[PDB]
DNA sequence: CGCGAATTCGCG
DNA sequence: CGCGAATTCGCG
């Protein structure tokens, strides 16, 4: 607002909703994948950006990067910023592993600190995130 | 859709929300005060019709009556058709009679069948619900 | 199509 | 003012 294009862009990819979900952490600028998780089979678009944004804040931390990350997820910024990811997905036998994954991101952000600023990517302006799964 | 007449309005009362309610029940043609409830110290809106659309069923099942009940809460009538309340008010102390009673109602409706239609008041074209503690 | 936040709605 | 449903929003 405007951009700070040396930052680290965090994007979710859902066939259905909820469905196979996969995501990864490119770089704003050039768009180089800097990260990237396999699909997980069943995820909602809200968990999988949840799990983007905290493997981005865990990437960056480890590499004392002041960099930030974008999202254009409202949602899964401000569950991250409450240290609490509101899904509304059913915990059962085929949700456990998003569920083991997104209470362990939350443990994570629960006992740890980081600088790194979560900003808003603001996609009616500046265009798709950066290689968006669209 | 229009109006039956010869009907019980059910209606709630409000000071701040979350704080003191009461209800009543009235003949919707006349106006007439068929069952009131002294206020109960904390409730919210919400809670407090409820309460009262199932007090309403109460009252009529046991008096044999055909009657429809009026209310002008689509929150209170849906809770009513889902058997339950889904109130975020905090369970504590304070909360614990409306919460007492809430819980209550929720089981009389698990529990018992009636034919009492419940109707949505029309406040934009009708009115106001008779006796609208307002 | 669905997921959830933000916003709008009707209410006392 | 707050309570919650319904609706609108941005997203993949």
């Amino acid at each position: 607002e405007e951009i700070i294009w040396e930052s680290l862009s965090v994007d979710v990819g859902s066939q259905g909703n909820p469905g196979i979900v996969e995501y990864k952490g490119v770089d704003t600028k050039t768009g180089e994948v800097l990260f990237e998780r396999e699909p997980i089979p069943i995820g909602t678009n809200n968990m999988g950006e949840f799990l983007a944004i905290v493997h981005g804040l865990r990437y960056l931390k480890e590499r004392n990067s002041r960099k930030p990350i974008y999202s254009n997820s409202q949602t899964a910024i401000k569950w991250v910023k409450d240290k609490k990811a509101k899904s509304t997905l059913v915990r059962n036998e085929e949700t456990a592993l998003i569920w083991k994954l997104v209470d362990e991101a939350e443990e994570w952000l629960n006992t740890h600190t980081y600088e790194t600023p979560i900003l808003k990517w603001q996609t009616d302006k500046w265009g798709e995130i950066k290689a968006d799964y669209g």
